């Protein structure tokens, strides 16, 4: 028995094992998006991300990620509220068993297809492990997927699912160009908040795009397929593997644009 996304083990029920559950600065939120602040002091954001180099792709049970080389500074992410360099090391999904469901972060209390989070970690603290017990120890950017046309720079993702359906099982992925998953602008939301999955740390400095880039309603149909059960057991399908919106309590939202 451990947390999932079920009825008997959903985010409703990770509380008793993760007290922070219900903290203070917890994640997603709803964004407000006439509530926001437009903060004119806020520097645009920069991606470096020309030399990443992805190593392979994985699925926990909970989503599937695709790991990168995190050993030196290969692909960062520097401005915006950012003080430092952070480190790309992880990027995951979240969706629904419908279109009309699958984000976390909702804008307007509008739902997306699925949303998108590169996590990065602050150097200054030597490795992840390090960075997740800091209050700016991490920086993960979301960005939001509709229903639309596809996106060709997420085929080779999808193509691959088949090779890791079930819980523990990964694969080589190596040469995956993240920027082919970047929408055209960089205008963005940022609070601070943590990670939405256990041990769901107070962490993490959101960073979230306004605008959502567009996948085919077969690409996010694959994501669909994927089992959070593992081989040789009943079939789960691999659905709605979002958390709900969380209180914003004493927190307030800024925009880098107006
Ligand atoms: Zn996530």
């Amino acid at each position: 028995h451990h947390w999932g996304y079920g009825k008997h083990n959903g985010p409703e029920h990770w509380h008793k094992d993760f007290p922070i559950a219900k903290g203070e600065r917890q994640s997603p939120v709803d964004i407000d998006t006439h509530t926001a602040k437009y903060d004119p002091s806020l520097k645009p954001l920069s991606v470096s991300y020309d030399q990443a180099t992805s190593l392979r792709i994985l699925n926990n049970g909970h989503a599937f990620h695709v790991e990168f080389d995190d050993s030196q500074d290969k692909a960062v992410l520097k401005g915006g509220p950012l003080d430092g360099t952070y480190r790309l090391i992880q990027f995951h999904f979240h969706w629904g068993s419908l279109d009309g469901q699958g984000s976390e972060h909702t804008v307007d209390k509008k739902k997306y297809a699925a949303e998108l989070h590169l996590v990065h970690w602050n150097t200054k603290y030597g490795d992840f492990g390090k960075a997740v017990q800091q209050p700016d120890g991490l920086a993960v950017l979301g960005i939001f997927l509709k229903v639309g046309s596809a996106k060709p720079g997420l085929q080779k993702v999808v193509d691959v699912l088949d090779s890791i359906k079930t819980k523990g099982k990964s694969a080589d992925f190596t040469n995956f160009d993240p920027r082919g998953l970047l929408p055209e602008s960089l205008d963005y939301w940022t609070y601070p908040g943590s990670l939405t999955t256990p041990p769901l740390l107070e962490c993490v400095t959101w960073i979230v795009l306004k605008e959502p880039i567009s996948v085919s309603s077969e690409q996010v149909l694959k994501f669909r397929k994927l089992n959070f059960n593992g081989e040789g057991e009943p079939e789960e399908l691999m659905v709605d593997n979002w958390r709900p919106a969380q209180p914003l309590k004493n927190r307030q939202i800024k925009a880098s644009f107006k």
